[PDB]
């Protein structure tokens, strides 16, 4: 028994709606800035299911089931009883900070506040509100990776985390604490290995496809590190690299040339159809060095 | 096709199953006393013994592989190689006069190889009359799929292909590196755990927790705290200090809290200590 | 001597009771609003009267200190000023602006000094028509000896003597600075406090013990992290991405820490937590 | 009732054991390789303790009685039944790896076993003994200076960092733990200080008493920075300046060429009569800068 | 051919030259304020007039080229070089403003010094190129062809030609900041600062060495005042923010003179001083 | 006066050169092989030989100066000048060697690159000083005149008079890594092969646009190889541990191709193949 409202109806967004509404004894109120904005993902979210059923791999009457328990609207009307809200709205400051600002009037006082940001301080998003602010990071797919970052800030006191940590197990992931600083684990990790493997391509090193197979092969990686970075999209793995150099100020995280100059052409990887590699009609994909 | 595989240490075994697995070849195991290599091949045969009674390879097929190497010194077998795969210790003077002694030994068309993944491979073979290229496994060699093909600054593109043709004529996918420090796996996966741990050093999560999120939100088969503590964190320290000593570049520094550990005899699995503790049973304990 | 003081705020008052504490000099207290001025000149009357009560002042002194000071306006008080010293809002163009009024209203042989402390002196006085050179006193002006004199790129040898010779003349001791981000106090002061923190935050030691070690290690009457919540980390951090920005080198790159502290409000003293919590009695407690 | 041994009969050997003998109930063993290196170290003792006497700042008695603690000797003769052992000895690794390889099998296995050094792992000094090795940093003068940094290293148990907590409060002083990091606290600090003092005298920023008269009244530091620096002496300036450079290898803590220039020439400040100011015989003096 | 250059400083001038001096050629000049954008031409005939003098170019050669040049135009242009100030959304701005005015199937350059060409030409409906000319435009044979993602090779091929056709060099560089010119010689400048600050020598030395030691035809430091500090800051800066690598990081004594407005030759006072004898003094004498 | 030069290959022939060549000094050159030695002092006739051939040298003055150096001889000199091989213990030893050898008022002088001259004269008995010379010494007119902590200013003098005394130019520059010319000419030639090593451009190039874009007479590649690719490496490295900074981190292109031997003119490959055409060919054709 909860009630979950999750403000932003894009991509992260609907994926957070579907997290908890897989979970029976959850209703979720995907709310958005425009009414016909939630309800275009609400459709999303159906659309999407739609086509898992084609493929055979989700039961219908499933589906059906997690969609019962998604309601769009906007948060001043849905918001007031929630338990938990979880914002994956546009990456903002002061956004977020109106957001919360409005929320923390809506809600209920034993509602838990949290965001999804990735690129900004969970401590300065919360700063002037009446309660706790705290970093309940998702991974795209939200609904099936399994991790989840709880990100403590300055104030965010223990039982906040602890809370968002009980949460996490109830809807079956696995939390991990993480105390404020820029990229958290998953990301500071993750995206210096894309912007190296393109160091490497930039300096003559080794080609896409070799760096790719080397990284498959060699380290038993799932993906290759570009290829990876065409899925996540390069404009945001240039966005994590300059977050992570202005943060802490080293060199050591500066973004690759490469990056920026593939990100300015809007050869953005998978979503616009060509990054480090080309991605054909026929369901083939060429590195652009051929 | 004969190949000579110099350094019956691990990686020099692993290399030696790799090229003896596939039918047709032979494999001098050579080592710089005739034991050495001589229990380097009885390591070679007992690993096979393992295997049979685990029901995971014919009889026969683990003989006939047995058959196919031959221990020694190099003065003795490696004339009419065909291929030289260097796997011995890790000094570059030692490297040098390997090969300077087997330029004269080996038939002029045999080719000149080194496993070398912190060493420079134009500098090995500098005065040699041949071209040295690198040819690096990843151990277990016998396994592993990979292998970073190295093109030297003086190694002819004909050297490169011949080795790429070798990589799949053995069941490879050979990789064409120019080479530069860390190769491609070592320069994104040694850094990677260095970043790990001064995320640890400096206190942003927990030694679990780093692992645990890089597998299940990377999907990453195993966390980058447990890979250095497999690998081993003095190969860590050392080939971040590589990294660093041949570009000049703070960013490639390692994280001191690895070198602590390593100035401790904390080296991971080798030692039984490093991130994990590795109990007597299967569990392993972070030291966190 | 007469001296204006634009800017009523803390370093304006300080630098007002600096002036007129010598006999024979005045000093007009300007603002942007008349009120602002008076209010300057209460804050400032009033900690005088402490003083008188507290013993350590004749009450005409006081009042004579006080008399010499004139409120309001520039366009009113500056025109036959001897020396112009600017303490008003740290943004490039209010300066500038300033500086433009007060270039039409004094007198020519009117010297113009600013006590910014994070602005380019150079840039402060580019197109006026006469010098402009940095004259920054430390808080509180009155009691502190210390008077930084920043060169400009084109501010005249003449002009520096100057300064110098009035900074003796109100009992300072001069320090002539030739313009860099930081001067000589701020460039030393701060990356020390700044390292106390990254000491903090990769687990060296803890607060109380970063600041025991500091004093009772280098003889220093304040630790550091006490010291960057008596100056507010918001000043430190600022100067620390001054440092960092003027220059381009990661040497001066801020403590993260101090950065998440100034996010959430903790910025020292001023609000009562920073690496202390300060009490009702007079404890203050590590947050550690 | 405790019996110290101090191997390293210098200046820092001799301020160690001068810090304990001061404690009525220590008996002080002061080692060195040589017994005559011991005997001029005691000696040596003996002669500044004259000084003070007639400066009128110590009574004689005490003097007497603080340097009838003192035995110097050898350690294999000495160190027994030494409850703790001080090692202040050359700044080399396999000196101290040596001496304490020795001393373990000296000295009774209740023995604590500590080192003065300010430049190397206390981790890998203490690698291949049989007990815990622990850092105990006295500075110079050490019989004077309340400050000791206690340095725990990798494998360093909490009960010997504890013990030599209580040791130094017994004598006088004001521990404060340090998890083993090149420079500890106080180094790290202030060497860079003095470091950034020689930048902004080389980049012609403001001169020697300047940048000096500047942080005494600006600050209220007691010594300018490059005062300071003369007086530790620009060598060892230098050496920890490269210690901390080397160690995390940050272009942060390189050291300043003018450090490096004069100690090349060797201007080390005020043992050598020359650094960033000239030491004259009338108690006179003036930066080199005039 | 029918030309426009965009901007009437310098390097507007300089380019506006190169063209006109090769027969068959017109070029329309251009800048913010018309009495500057006269003001350049005002700079062109003066020059020429100095050089028909001491006997370097015939008076009818001087009087057919300015006659070429027409301060305005652009409506009817078959190639546009940008020559403005290098702040990107400035570059935007007039591009923007741009491709209304001229002629659909007209070519767009830039003589931007290390911005990134691909996003300067971003909303454009046309190619844009980067065609980068060097002080002084109508001397120096150099012409960097720098050609964004989107940047056809028509068009990158079309300007090798007419930098052919009007005695150029086109060397073809792949988009990085800096280009290969300016990455080299820009630091170079920057360095030789660092040099004057840290004392090792005096402004005239710096110079004499690079002039005696490395047969430069100007030292360092004359190079910088005859480029213009500000534009020697601007591309340090460019060139910090682009590689994100303290490398780059512009000598502070530079940013101190830019500040001060001791910008070199345009403004009489850089690292030298310049007098009307034509002798140039260094600052420190 | 007697000159006695410590080194006998590039640098060592030049500066006997530029000493013999004035009328009425004597030098005596040196090097470890005396084969090596003599092959030093037969590298001058033969180029003498090709000048005067080419009617730019009287074969009697090519005479008079290739009889005024003696392959050894030192114990007279008045003034060594060593430009033997560019590492410390190398400097000390010879020197260390030295002072015993040469009569005791004889002035030692190092041809160091970028080595700290007060280092390198630490157990002397007389002080030591800088005079850096240039490829080729007989030809580029500076000398960098370095002084150490303990050089007294006697000898500075000497030897800027000396400098003078054989038609050259002496600057005074304190001591600091790289002094002035390298340091800001190595780090251009590193700027060079990081710029081919990302692709911005290729060999010739780089080399082309540097002349043709900069007036300079050579390209920072092709100098490169003039200078050999083993001595920027060293400065680079030199440069890189002096001060600390990551700016200076040589180029690992450079590295890998001193790994090689591709030494640039002294081993017919370096950024170019030197054929016997006397054309050189880019390596990346
Ligand atoms: C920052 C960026 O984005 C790109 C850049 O600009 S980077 C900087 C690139 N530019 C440079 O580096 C400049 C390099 N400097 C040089 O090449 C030389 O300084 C230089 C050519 C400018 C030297 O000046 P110079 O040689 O005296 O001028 P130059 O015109 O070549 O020859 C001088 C002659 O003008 C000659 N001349 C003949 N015809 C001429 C004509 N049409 N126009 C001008 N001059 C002419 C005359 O012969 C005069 O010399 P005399 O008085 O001795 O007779
Ligand atoms: C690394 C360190 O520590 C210090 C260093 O060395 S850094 C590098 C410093 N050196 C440099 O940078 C070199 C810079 N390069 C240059 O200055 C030019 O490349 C250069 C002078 C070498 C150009 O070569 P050049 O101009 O063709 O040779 P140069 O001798 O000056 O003139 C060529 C002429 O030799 C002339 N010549 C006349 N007398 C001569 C003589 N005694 N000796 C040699 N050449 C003579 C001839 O005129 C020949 O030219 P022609 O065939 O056309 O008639």
């Amino acid at each position: 028994a909860m009630k979950i409202g999750v403000i932003g109806a894009g991509t992260m967004g609907q994926g957070i709606a579907k997290a908890f509404a897989q979970v029976e004894g959850n209703t979720v109120a995907l709310c958005d800035i425009k009414q016909e904005w939630a309800e275009n993902g609400l459709a999303k979210i159906k659309k999407g299911y739609e086509k898992l059923v084609a493929k055979g791999k989700i039961p219908q009457e499933k589906a059906d089931a997690i969609v019962a328990a998604i309601t769009p609207g906007l948060k001043e009307n849905l918001c007031a009883d929630c338990d938990l809200i979880v914002e994956a709205a546009f990456e903002d400051m002061k956004v977020k900070q109106t957001t919360f600002g409005e929320l923390d009037k809506i809600c209920k006082p034993e509602c838990i506040f949290a965001s999804n940001t990735a690129s900004l301080s969970i401590t300065e998003i919360g700063k002037g509100l009446s309660r706790p602010l705290v970093g309940m990071h998702f991974f795209n797919p939200a609904d099936r990776m399994k991790l989840i970052e709880v990100i403590a800030g300055c104030n965010t006191p223990a039982e906040t985390v602890e809370k968002i940590k009980e949460i996490s197990v109830a809807i079956g992931k696995n939390p991990v604490q993480v105390n404020e600083a820029a990229g958290f684990v998953v990301n500071r990790i993750l995206i210096p290995m894309i912007n190296e493997a393109a160091f490497i391509k930039m300096e003559g090193v080794s080609d896409i496809a070799g760096i790719d197979t080397a990284m498959k092969l060699g380290a038993n990686h799932p993906m290759g590190p570009l290829e990876l970075g065409d899925f996540i999209g390069l404009d945001i793995c240039l966005a994590i690299m300059d977050v992570l150099y202005h943060e802490t100020g080293d060199s050591k995280y500066r973004a690759c040339p490469l990056i920026r100059k593939m990100v300015r052409g809007g050869n953005l990887g998978c979503k616009t159809g060509k990054g480090f590699y080309v991605y054909n009609a026929d369901r083939t994909k060429t590195p652009v060095d051929n």
